[PDB]
């Protein structure tokens, strides 16, 4: 829908930005129980609860990247993309989740050829140590990010990203930490819809044994303990003046639901529980101060020596941007009590404004309302109240729906201009956001390849790559990546 | 003394014709007669005639600025002036000697504030009528603990009834009413510091009844103050009102400056404003508490009903701002090394005189709270304006004190010389013609202290009126070069 002249041009970017697309391991890897790789909490969930899964499919061979990753380079390569965001397989690594469960030869064996290939090529690769798949062995151990010590986790992920590390270090240049940690904790643990699925009892979930207003915080806590382990570990012994580590957040941007100072404040709280979670702690050392004003003692405290290891724990962080949010104030009343730990933020997050509009136009799937605008606000805060650090938007697409009630014929799948038209709009907002002053450095289009999406199974094809499942997981370039392409060769 | 040039200091034509001047009082600080014509005992007689210990000059009010006697010199001086309106308070323990309504109405209370107001008016000037300024008759107060009143009912009734009493008497001359005047400082030194009467505070904490709770008593008080505002107002909206008068009242209010640069500076900032400011103001604007104190002092902030939210929104035609002064507010993290002692600790930042460069925020004006800081006036306003409304303001309160103590007696020459009040003065007014230009709907200005008088904790060791008062002499009035300005200015 956009004119000749709104459509972005390579150019409009300054020649180092960097283009790219991004997966993550347990989405399109495959080979779930091959060459050594231990079981995760998601092979674990899947297999246990496929009515847990939208589609009660799984990811046993996903989009079967473990043995076609040539074929994704090739893609990539083709696209003229600049970078390659990729997550690695913690049991993939290390079976066992620990250093004296050994590390897994053919699971180095794999990164280390994909990371040569990518770079053999041109392409750069933004690694992602952690996208959610936690070794089943420190699940049943320990509760995996649930441990209650704030000790064993974070060991056992600093270990991991030490061998990431010792073995790609001096290939890989650019590291995130974890990915989506919002998203992973509030899931995981609030609602309990991606694995192991714990919620409070009452609530419906695989296991109504947890505590939704808790051990999201708790699980939240560890990532955090973890990451800032991992980068000082990283800064102390790997790091190079080129070389940079961070994290990436999830986040939906958010708008005053209505004209009132107290919409006004909700948003703010709501920002703060969504983004500042994980990105005050980097920044400042602590969670922010409304986190902990409402969230109190299930909010878990720092050690002063952990505060300032996590503040400044970053020379870059990524940003997954889908869409926005009106944030409607909720007062504080005997008529309300929390039930999620998301419910800490006293304020109701709509699609619909107080017109009965959408925030923006839905782009198919149950949650995904385009609204470029939330991602320039997103890099204004970004940029003017945490000192507008190096960004990259991590992650950015639509997920074509495509059941087995409604199919989508592959031709419509790969004439894909709705995901096209929301690309270009967000791409658009990136240079305006520049010229603004934003210090955006990046742009990842969020799935190289249709692939498992979690809980929606393959309900939801994401990729600006097809997958043809039904014949040996062929690619088939979408229009948005036959867009990209131009866009990245003109 | 780095006074402004011709060219900037303010001019009557500066403001609106309608725009209104005036000067302020308070009955306890100026009436004495403590215990004339039927007048019942105070909580502020109390306190002083019990714990001189805790005034700093071990004084009291029973003779003030014997305005009681003296009214008649104080209309003149205004009427001299050239003052459009004067804000006094009424006490309540004069009127209703037991605070109540079977107690009965003493006839000479209500004598006294109908010749006042009277007198006022057939001398053109406008009465701004307060109905509360911290007077609890002693009575309440050894009843139930007066705004202390844990049922949240047997306060809000007297009150009440106070103030029907006044409306009754003198609502046919008054068009301007105030239910209170300072609820936070009252609540906040009364039962959080415990420096006013009667003088409560949380055990450990100096102060003549240490066996109080400065983390909940505060806000019982507080909380107590707006049910009886909302209740007040409900009887005068429904019963007295008229289409050209109007009721509110007035916050004791201090700037706030982000300390540094951080966010969270700007986030303690936010809070202080919310618990000093709105903690008042956001009842009476929205029906509930600020946001913050709620999620900070959580169950030690009571809970409104339904039908009180109701009452409490939109509460006013009118609000008075009683400011000073300004303070940077540096933020304070919630951790286990911090716990809240007082309640003005739940905004969790401290309040600084002195900014990161070790400067104060202001001139020091003399006493020890006061720095001159104008441009937080207009911060004030523009949050008035932007975030409530922007509902018609008067600034019922702003001046400064001349210290004035046994050992540095300040000689009646230096005392009428107050150029230091003047600059002052002239300053604010002119930041207000500032603050109308970018469409404030202050309507207002109110010296604080038509005359010296008793300084409450402070005693006699300042001097606040742009009049003074000769207390060797019978206290008669003379008025300060600050005085005399203003009545070229109203004049002019
Ligand atoms: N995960 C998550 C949330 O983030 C995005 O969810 C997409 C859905 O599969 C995923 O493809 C993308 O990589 C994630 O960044 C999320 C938000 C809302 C709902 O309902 C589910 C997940
Ligand atoms: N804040 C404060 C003080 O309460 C204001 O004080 C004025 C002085 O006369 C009074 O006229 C006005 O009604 C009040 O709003 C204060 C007094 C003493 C000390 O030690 C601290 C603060």
């Amino acid at each position: 829908m956009l004119s000749p002249s709104e459509i972005p041009q390579r150019d409009w970017f300054p020649s180092d930005f960097t283009f790219g697309a991004a997966t993550s391991a347990y989405q399109i890897e495959g080979a779930w129980n091959e060459d050594g790789k231990g079981e995760s909490n998601w092979d674990h969930f899947c297999h246990n609860h496929p009515e847990r899964i939208l589609d009660g499919s799984n990811s046993d061979i996903g989009a079967n990247s473990y043995h076609m990753y040539k074929t994704d380079v090739r893609l990539l390569k083709e696209m003229g993309m600049d970078a390659y965001r990729f997550s690695i397989s913690w049991p993939r690594i290390l079976p066992k989740g620990t250093k004296e469960g050994g590390i897994n030869p053919d699971g180095i064996k794999y990164y280390r050829n994909l990371i040569n290939l990518l770079l053999e090529n041109g392409i750069e690769p933004y690694v992602t140590i952690f996208h959610w798949d936690v070794p089943q062995a420190l699940e049943e151990k320990y509760g995996g990010f649930l441990d209650k010590s704030h000790k064993s986790i974070v060991e056992d992920y600093t270990y991991f990203a030490k061998v990431c590390f010792d073995n790609f270090g001096d290939k890989v240049k650019n590291w995130l930490t974890f990915n989506d940690p919002q998203t992973f904790t509030s899931f995981s643990y609030g609602t309990g819809v991606f694995a192991p699925g714990r919620c409070s009892p009452g609530l419906d979930c695989a296991y109504p044994t947890g505590n939704s207003l808790v051990e999201p915080y708790t699980a939240g806590h560890n990532i955090l303990l973890a990451h800032a382990e991992a980068v000082d570990l990283y800064n102390k012994h790997y790091k190079r003046d080129d070389t940079r580590i961070g994290l990436a957040f999830d986040v939906m941007g958010r708008v005053p639901y209505g004209t009132s100072f107290l919409d006004k404040q909700a948003e703010e709280r709501s920002w703060d529980i969504n983004l500042g979670w994980f990105l005050e702690p980097v920044v400042r050392g602590d969670y922010p101060f409304s986190m902990r004003s409402l969230a109190r003692e299930r909010l878990p405290f720092f050690k002063d020596e952990q505060k300032e290891k996590l503040a400044g724990s970053y020379n870059m962080l990524g940003l997954n941007y889908y869409t926005s949010r009106f944030s409607k104030n909720i007062d504080i009343s005997p008529n309300y009590s929390p039930v999620l730990n998301t419910d800490d933020a006293y304020a109701s997050q709509e699609v619909n404004g107080p017109d009965g509009k959408p925030i923006g136009p839905p782009m198919g799937n149950p949650w995904i309302y385009m609204y470029p605008e939330g991602l320039k606000d997103l890099l204004m805060i970004m940029k003017n109240k945490y000192g507008n650090p190096p960004i990259y938007i991590t992650e950015n697409g639509i997920g074509d729906v495509d059941t087995k009630e409604t199919p989508l014929p592959m031709e419509a799948a790969l004439n894909d201009y709705k995901r096209l038209d929301y690309i270009q709009r967000h791409i658009a907002t990136l240079k305006e956001s520049i010229d603004l002053g934003s210090n955006v450095q990046g742009y990842f289009a969020w799935s190289l390849l249709d692939n498992f999406e979690w809980f929606a199974g393959f309900t939801e094809r994401y990729g600006i790559v097809y997958v043809d499942r039904n014949n040996n997981c062929t690619r088939y370039m979408k229009e948005s990546a036959k867009w990209l392409k131009e866009f990245n060769t003109a």
